[PDB]
């Protein structure tokens, strides 16, 4: 339960993509993801 994001899983914004260590999750969103602005 509430923990400093250590048992928690998070889902991609774009896909329904989750897993855990949200931290690097953030990586796969830029990679299978990779939109330009
Ligand atoms: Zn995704």
């Amino acid at each position: 339960g509430s923990s400093g994001s250590s048992g928690h899983l998070y889902y991609c914004s774009q896909c329904h993509y989750s897993s855990i260590t949200k931290n690097c999750l953030k990586r796969h969103v830029i990679q299978k993801h990779s939109n330009i602005l």
